[PDB]
RNA sequence: CUAGACGUCUAG
RNA sequence: CUAGACGUCUAG
């Protein structure tokens, strides 16, 4: 299953459209894709649904436990500026903390073509 | 005291017209009577409230803590489309998890003419 | 200040007619007045506008912490039919729970000849 | 650019014609002209409507956000009364606070030939 | 203390 | 379309 479709099944499951959830949705259904590990990744998920948690707790857990997210960096996603990344994201927006890693709850770093740099934070 | 007397007496409790709580009315005071506990959780209802909760806090709370409804899967109601659930639930569908109960705020799960289902989520 | 004159004062600081802040005007006013507390409620009233809060926010909140309005349980109106309620009011009219106080946004209680009963709700 | 030609800017991004909006696009104009923000208020103003918001939207914003809107008291209009108050704004018309600032909404004082005063709010 | 997703009403 | 009041769920 390809990180795309990956990626839009999770959002079946979240509320809202284009929130921090959706974006973590996207990072870690390619960080585990090109892991070889889009199987388990969705398994993994799916098991946490099972335990009564919601699509949003089970990102977040996933983010912090799952092996191939570990240590891992976020992704760094240009746009032209801040007010062009989601408005749903735009206030979970910080400046870069010195070592951002996926496991502690950064999602990506946006770059602006003015050099600027923000961490979407969850 | 039948589910639909049940149910008409908590909608006059409630703002607006057929909400994600109007539902939870339904399917709460339905699993309540078939279980002999129609009185009882009449009684917790009003009980509730005299300590301050509105309607709507009353009947979340009631889902995850009345016994009668731990553990208990949430209702499938057949409809054309997802388009014909009401207005006021509609954007409150999500893909159904794995093991969907009621004491985790799975009201009730949606089944469309192609088999395609959502879950009515508060 | 006549809990009349007071009542019209706080109107002419309120959106539209007949709303639900209307009636908690006049609501308010009155119970203000025979505490005898009108010119302290006045004041307070003007002193969260200052703060930069308006009308609206101000007498709810003030529903909330006037000591003179806490516990105090929201006066009933008699009325032909809830139809006789002013319009913008008929949408927030709910069951009365067992005990309703004007702190918890409770304006009022309105008696039908019928013996029914409805509380404005806020 | 003046602040007349900038009002006129910006009202060929509003509907209908002296609308609440409208006075609102002139005293935000005079404000910023004279704040030597004339420029830097029309970068923003289209900045925002490149995101996606309407003209009324980033007005409300910009006057709510914009430094050299915030805590400026709205101006003194004069009129012969409240009746001579262009139409599509006698409605918006309200009790003058005691603290009234443009960030909170408050767009312009009227006071009439008796002494009278009420203010504009969106 | 942030933020996200809903629901109800009111005024223009 | 804009402004406001009330409430429900959730994540950090």
């Amino acid at each position: 299953l390809s990180a795309k479709d990956l990626a839009l099944l999770l959002f079946t499951h979240l509320p809202g459209n284009n929130t921090p959830f959706h974006i973590l949705a996207q990072v870690l259904s390619k960080i585990a894709y090109k892991s070889g590990k889009s199987g388990a990744f969705l398994d993994a998920f799916h098991q946490i649904l099972s335990e009564g948690e919601n699509a949003q707790a089970a990102l977040t857990r996933l983010s912090r436990t799952f092996d191939a997210f570990l240590g891992v960096v976020p992704p760094v996603i240009r746009v032209k500026n801040f007010q062009t990344v989601p408005r749903p994201c735009q206030k979970s927006l910080r400046a870069v903390p010195p070592n951002p890693t996926i496991d502690k709850g950064w999602v990506c770093v946006y770059s602006s073509e003015q050099g600027e740099t923000r961490a979407l934070k969850i």
